[PDB]
Parts: structure tokens; C-alpha cells; sequence
């Protein structure tokens, strides 16, 4: 208390000196907004305080500078360089709110930097440019609680934001102080859809529980019961503010589209339409579970980064409203009438009931009499009809297919619909999936479908390296904004920026900035620009223990002990994860959802497409196509089954093995001529037989892309030979052919007399 009072007394500004501290508590020109959770309001305060600065300070403009630090070791030269443009005399006497945001990524140097800036009032570098604090600029520092006698953070004035439960728990009565913010009185714009009030308090149907007319435009409740009605149907137990915001936004959009067409005053539409509003409210609150509830869990550090709601888990209802204002879109439930005058919702194919009494027999007959797209199954439908249906649901009225190779299953359609729905709501879309999981193909197909026929670049997929700094990300996002403005002006198209491998950088908080805050380096993103931003993350998975032991036992190992390595995601070294990813921002975890799992049928289809993309250059046979497809599929099956020598397999290995096979086939004539000459040079008699170029090329390509990098080569050969034609299915023959090829390749150099010809030198 003594330290807190000392710093409060020394941080106070005199009443006569004009300062920006007039908005903060009792004229203190130092602030610390902090909380233990993520996404609870730390920055709808530094915005509200700016909002209350303009109308309360009688100044034409009050400069706002947002400085965000993302380097794990906090760099003070960056902060000094950011503050230097605000050092000229013009800003030396005007109020300047300075907001400094320290991200979760930062770990070392926070306390020293805070003691250097807030207390020591200075910042200095080697060059000599000093920056001195003035008691006229607010210095609010927004920080996540670095929970581990007191931390070096309570000595400053603090405004602890609270999730939206502790607001309803501790603040039972709306005292509304400046230390514990509650429901913002401004935040009744999209949270005002308190139709929950009506269908809940009016439980019985006949009392006009949802009536024949409800709308929005003015408030009708108190800002302490909205937060309670949004907690009963939220689904999440202890939501943050950026978990109720998304749930309210989705419900607002869907009820807004509900009060659209087919919600009017016809003569004999159903003559009652009883329960239609009840159906909408109940069923879309049910389907909000897919869009609001987190998918990740609530090998120590990988526990939060472990998927629980995989795409193959509980189904997805996904009702849409066909923004052309004509019909609905029932895509994922196939409702079935219950025995006792009710109707329930089942799975797409299983038929298991997922929810009960969603909708009633009377309105069932009313809807079927209205010819709604109900009980339609996209699994067995023509491609033309499927594309027309999904194009109508998506909004564009055209029908030109942008591709034919890309199949359209029900699970692959409910995945495009998810992204489109999150785009039209406002929820940022971030997907978790392995390399070659089909996310990039789906995004490209959706972008081309949006394009239709225009030659516009509505896709800007950015492969984000491990060495992508903040400057590159900011430059790319502003370039994408400019291109989105251009495409919205010329051809009126919605551009898509795509950050592949989002979580593989030391600066990931920048992507969180771009996605959640809609703010680039501090400057807000231009609203209503048509730019939609997607992120894709690599899964958090550890190697198998035997594979780690094998990697450590390869040569001389790491130069020093394994434990002391600096590259750590918590405790696990980055050398033990399949993808060398970094820690996700805590305000991005609720958003992440599993893209899905590649199915064996889909994998076979992709392999068949790849091999058919080879005939036009090689003129392969049907037998050749079949043998190549089977060999490659079984090769990935083996590599995915061997967890000791191959952590993960990808579809991008077939497009490399087929490339090597193509090279070998195109050189096969001269290769086989030289091999025959070399064998003739040997003492072996004329035992050479016919060598099929297709087989002699696949036999050797799998001996490079799959076989010669393993340790259990014999098992691979014995599990792969059975897919070869009849006169060639021998593991001994596989090894013999590979050895003959290596012997031929080695012969052709002037190797010295006393140089060993091992199986290692030839292989190398
Ligand atoms: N009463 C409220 N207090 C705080 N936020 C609210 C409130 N009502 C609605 N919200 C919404 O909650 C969201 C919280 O987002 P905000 O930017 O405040 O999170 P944050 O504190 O910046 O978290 P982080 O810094 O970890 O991203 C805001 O975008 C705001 O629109
Ligand atoms: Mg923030």
C-alpha cells in the first residue's frame, strides 16, 4: 500500500496543467489495464477513454498512438522509434493518449521496461536520442496477467477487466465504478436482439410468445439481464467477452435474416405459421454451438492446443436463409417426424437424433406445403444441381463451374458454408489442419466460384515462413486492403487474404491483430472494404518417443544436451514437434476449429487425379495407372503406419514421387541402354530380360521417395511388392533392381583404385 500510494501521489497531475489524465481515475497520468483471461475488455477501455477524452477535453483532436510489442525479448529501441515522431514541439504541450500493448508472446524484459519507462520516466538508446515522459500524455499499458510476495504490476494504478460472469457474480448491483466495467451502455446495437426474453419468459406457444411481429431499433431491457440471458444459451461455461460477442453477433445476423422475406403478411402462407419463430430461435441457438463454443481443450504445454471438437464429431445443422430472400437452406439435419406429434433432427447419414422437439407436425405440414428445400441429400445429387444449390445459398446467382476435379461431398459443402457464414457474420475464421488437408484447395475453389468469369485476383494466399517479421505481415495486409479496394471498385468482388501456416512465426500476435481487432499496426482497418482474412494453423503434435530416440541417435546428436536447448514451446523443445509451431494467442484459441480429417476415399480420389494428370505427357496404360495408384496408396499407408521412422504423411509426397517417376520414365531409354551395357560388362551371362519402362521407373522412384530413406526397408518391400504385376512381385527383385540402378549410376566416374564401393556410398 505504501508503494501504491507513493506512485499514485507522484503520478498525479496538477489541476491547472492541462493533461490527458482528466479521463483516468483522479488525474493519474499512468494506467495499467490488465486481466487474467483474454478478450474481456482491455481495449474497449482504451477506446472508451479516448471516446471520453474528445467530448470532455475541449480539444479539436487528441492524438492516439498504439504501440504493440511482439518480440519475446522486449525491444526498447522499437518503442523509442515509435515514440520519436511524437517528440516534436507540436505534441509537447497537447494531450496524447499513448496506448502500449504488451502481447502474450513477450516473456523477458517486461518489468525492466516498465520500471524504465513509467517510473524512471525515460528511454534512451546507444545513439543518444532520449525520450522523457511528460505529465500531460496518458501512458495506459494494457497487459495480460503473467500469472505464475507481489508481482511488479500491482504498484501501478490498475483497472481489472472481468469476464462476463464475474460481472454478474460480483457486481450483482450495477455500482458502475471506473475499476470494474460491466455491460457497456453503448453496447446495445447488436446485443439488443433480446428475443430470448420473449421465447423464454413466454414459454407457452398460444400466448403469442414470439408474436407475429418483432424487430429491432431500440432497447427494451437492463444491462444486467442481457448478460444473464446470454449466459444460459451460450453453451460455454465461463465465456470471455470475445466469446459472448461472437455468439450474440451470429444470433443477431440470423434473426435479422429471419425477419426478412417469408416473415411478412401473406394471405394463406401457412394461415398461422405457428412456431416458426420458435423454430428459428431454438434451432439456431442450437446451431450456434458450432460457431461460438471453443473447439480446443480448455505433453504438458500441448494440453490447451489439443482439438476436442474434431470435424468428424457431432454434426452441424447449418440453416441458412438464401440472401436473395426467397427460400431457406436445410443442409445438414434431415429432420424426421417423431411419433408423438413432434419432429426431431437426425444426422446426415447415421440417423441418430441430435436434438428433440425442434419443430411440430402442424408446421411440418405447413413447410412441406410451402415446398421448402427440406430433406434433400447432397450425397446423391447431380453436380449441376449441387452447384446451383450451394451457389444460391452462398448468394451469387451464377452457375458457371470454376472447376470439375474438385469433388463436392456433403462434408466438403458444409465446410465452405461454415467459412461463408463466418464471413457474413463477422467472426474471424481461423482453421487448424495438417499440411495438404484440403483447406487451401477449398479456399481456392471458393475464391474461383466467387470470381465466376472475371480475371481478378480475389485470392492472396501468403505462405508465412518461420522468419516472417511484423513488417512483412503489415505490408501484406495493407497491400491486400488496397487490392480489395481496387477489386470492389472495378469488378465488385470480395477479396480473400489467406495466411497459410499462421502459427509458425515468432510474431503471431500480428495475425491476431489483423483478424480479431481489425487493426493494422494501430491504424484501424478500413471498414466496408470487401477484404476477408483467413488464417490456417499447423496442429500441435509431438513426435513418438521412439522417433525422438531415433533422431537423437543419428550421427553425433545435438552438440550439447537436449534439455538445455533454448527453442521451447513451454517445456517441449521445438525439435520434438512435427510442425515447429509457436504458441497461439489466447484470444485466438476460442476461434480455432478443426478443418477435418482426410478420408481414405478422398485420398484415393486425389491419387487417381494425380496419376491421370500424367497420361497426357507419358501416355500411360490402364495397367500402369492401376499399378502406380495402388503402389503409391500402399506406400503412404505403410509410411503412416510406421510411427518410428515417419511422423506424418502428406498428399504432397505423391506429387513428388510421380515427378521422380516422370523423370525416370523420360530418361528410361538411355538409362536402360546404359544399364544393359553395364550388365554386359559384368561376368553375368545373357540373363537380362525385358524391362518395362513404366515398371522399371516406378520400381526405382519408390526406391528414392519412399524406400531409401527408411530403416525397415525389408518390411516396406514385402508390404509393397504384392501390388506389383505378377512377374515382378518379389522383395528380392525390388532390392536387386535398386542395387543394379545404384551400380549403374556409380559406374561412370573415375573413382580411385583404393576407394570402397559400399552400400552407403552408392546410396549417397
Ligand atoms: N462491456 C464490455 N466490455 C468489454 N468488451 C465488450 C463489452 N461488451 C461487448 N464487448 C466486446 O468484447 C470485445 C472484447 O474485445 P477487446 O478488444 O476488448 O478484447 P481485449 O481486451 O483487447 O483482449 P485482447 O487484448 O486479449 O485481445 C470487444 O471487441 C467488444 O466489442
Ligand atoms: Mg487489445
Amino acid at each position: 500500500e505504501a508503494i501504491q500510494a507513493y506512485l499514485a501521489g507522484h503520478y498525479r497531475v496538477p489541476k491547472q496543467t492541462l493533461s490527458a489524465a482528466a479521463v483516468f481515475n483522479d488525474r493519474l497520468c499512468v494506467g495499467i489495464v490488465a486481466s487474467e483471461r483474454a478478450g474481456v475488455g482491455k481495449s474497449l477501455y482504451v477506446k472508451r477513454l479516448h471516446d471520453k477524452m474528445k467530448m470532455q477535453l475541449n480539444v479539436k483532436n487528441v492524438p492516439l498512438k498504439t504501440i504493440r510489442l511482439i518480440d519475446p525479448q522486449v525491444d526498447e529501441s522499437r518503442v523509442l522509434g515509435a515514440l520519436l515522431p511524437f517528440l516534436d514541439a507540436q505534441y509537447q504541450k497537447v494531450p496524447v493518449l499513448f496506448h502500449l500493448d504488451v502481447t502474450s508472446s513477450v516473456q523477458t524484459g517486461i518489468w525492466v521496461f516498465l520500471f524504465k519507462l513509467l517510473i524512471l520516466q525515460y528511454l534512451m538508446d546507444i545513439n543518444g536520442k532520449m525520450w522523457l515522459r511528460n505529465p500531460c500524455h496518458l501512458y495506459i499499458v494494457e497487459i495480460l496477467e503473467r500469472r505464475t510476495q507481489f508481482s511488479f504490476l500491482d504498484i501501478f494504478p490498475k483497472v481489472t477487466c472481468r469476464p462476463p460472469k464475474e460481472v454478474i457474480d460480483m457486481e450483482l448491483s450495477a455500482l458502475r465504478s471506473d475499476t470494474e466495467p460491466g455491460m457497456d451502455l453503448w453496447e446495445f446495437c447488436s446485443e439488443t436482439f433480446q428475443r430470448p426474453y420473449q421465447y423464454l419468459r413466454r414459454f407457452n406457444q398460444n400466448q403469442d410468445l414470439d408474436t407475429f411481429q418483432y424487430q429491432e431499433g431500440s432497447v427494451e431491457g437492463t444491462p444486467e439481464e442481457c448478460l444473464q440471458h446470454f449466459l444460459f444459451h451460450c453453451g460455454v461455461i465461463n465465456p470471455s467477452w470475445s466469446e459472448l460477442r461472437n455468439f450474440a453477433r451470429f444470433l443477431n445476423y440470423q434473426l435479422r435474416d429471419c425477419e426478412a422475406s417469408l416473415f411478412c403478411n401473406p394471405s394463406f402462407i401457412g394461415d398461422t405459421l405457428r412456431g416458426f419463430k420458435k423454430f428459428v430461435v431454438t434451432f439456431m441457438i442450437f446451431m450456434a454451438r458450432d460457431f461460438a463454443t471453443p473447439s480446443l481443450h480448455t505433453e504438458e504445454d500441448l494440453a490447451p492446443f489439443s482439438l476436442r471438437k474434431r470435424w468428424e464429431s457431432e454434426p452441424h445443422p447449418y440453416v441458412f436463409f438464401n440472401d436473395d430472400h426467397t427460400t431457406m437452406t436445410f443442409i445438414g439435419f434431415h429432420l424426421q417426424p417423431n411419433i408423438n406429434g413432434s419432429v426431431d433432427a437426425i444426422s446426415h447419414l447415421t440417423g441418430k437424433v441430435i436434438k428433440r422437439d425442434v419443430m411440430t407436425r402442424d408446421l411440418y405440414q405447413g413447410l412441406l406445403l410451402q415446398r421448402v428445400p427440406f430433406n434433400v441429400d447432397f450425397d446423391k445429387l447431380p453436380r449441376h444441381k449441387k452447384l446451383e444449390r450451394l451457389c444460391l445459398t452462398l448468394g451469387i446467382p451464377q452457375a458457371t463451374d470454376p472447376d470439375k476435379t474438385y469433388e463436392l461431398t456433403t462434408d466438403n459443402m458444409l465446410k465452405i458454408l461454415a467459412i461463408e457464414m463466418r464471413f457474413r457474420c463477422g467472426i474471424p475464421v481461423i482453421i487448424m489442419g495438417e499440411t495438404g488437408c484440403g483447406k487451401t484447395r477449398l479456399i481456392k475453389f471458393l475464391s474461383d466460384l466467387r470470381r465466376g468469369g472475371t480475371n481478378a485476383d480475389t485470392i492472396k494466399l501468403v505462405k508465412v515462413h518461420g522468419g516472417t517479421t511484423a513488417d512483412m505481415i503489415y505490408s501484406r495486409v495493407r497491400e491486400a486492403e488496397n487490392v480489395a479496394f481496387a477489386n470492389k471498385d472495378q469488378h465488385q468482388l470480395d477479396t480473400i487474404l489467406f495466411f497459410d501456416e499462421a502459427n509458425t512465426t515468432e510474431a503471431i500476435s500480428c495475425i491476431k491483430e489483423v483478424l480479431c481487432d481489425h487493426m493494422v499496426d494501430g491504424q484501424p482497418l478500413a471498414e466496408d472494404s470487401g477484404l476477408h482474412i483467413i488464417a490456417a494453423c499447423n496442429p500441435y503434435r509431438k513426435h513418438s518417443e521412439e522417433m525422438i530416440c531415433r533422431l537423437e541417435s543419428a550421427g553425433l546428436g545435438y552438440r550439447v544436451s537436449m534439455e538445455e536447448t533454448a527453442d521451447r514451446l513451454g517445456s517441449i523443445p521445438l525439435r520434438q514437434l512435427v510442425y515447429r509451431v509457436h504458441a497461439l494467442p489466447p484470444s485466438l484459441i476460442p476461434l480455432v476449429w478443426d478443418f477435418g480429417q482426410l478420408s481414405d476415399v478422398a485420398e484415393k480420389l486425389y491419387i487417381q487425379q494425380i496419376v491421370q494428370r500424367l497420361v497426357e505427357s507419358i501416355s500411360l496404360d490402364e495397367n500402369g495407372t492401376r499399378v502406380i495408384t495402388e503402389v503409391l496408396c500402399a506406400s503412404q499407408g505403410f509410411m503412416r503406419k510406421t510411427e518410428d521412422e515417419c511422423s506424418f504423411v502428406s498428399l504432397r509426397d505423391v506429387e513428388r514421387c510421380v515427378k521422380v517417376f516422370r523423370w525416370f520414365h523420360e530418361h528410361s531409354a538411355m538409362l536402360l541402354a546404359q544399364l544393359n551395357a553395364f550388365l554386359s560388362k559384368s561376368s553375368v551371362s545373357k540373363n537380362h530380360t525385358e524391362r518395362d519402362p513404366v515398371l522399371w521407373s516406378l520400381m526405382l522412384a519408390i526406391g528414392v521417395c519412399y524406400h531409401a530413406s527408411l530403416e525397415k526397408k525389408d518390411s516396406y518391400r514385402k508390404a509393397i511388392a504384392r501390388f506389383f504385376p505378377k512377374p515382378y512381385d518379389d522383395s528380392r527383385l525390388l532390392l536387386d533392381e535398386i542395387t543394379r540402378a545404384q551400380d549403374l549410376f556409380l559406374d561412370g566416374v573415375p573413382l580411385r583404385k583404393t576407394i570402397a564401393k559400399n552400400l552407403a556410398l552408392k546410396e549417397n
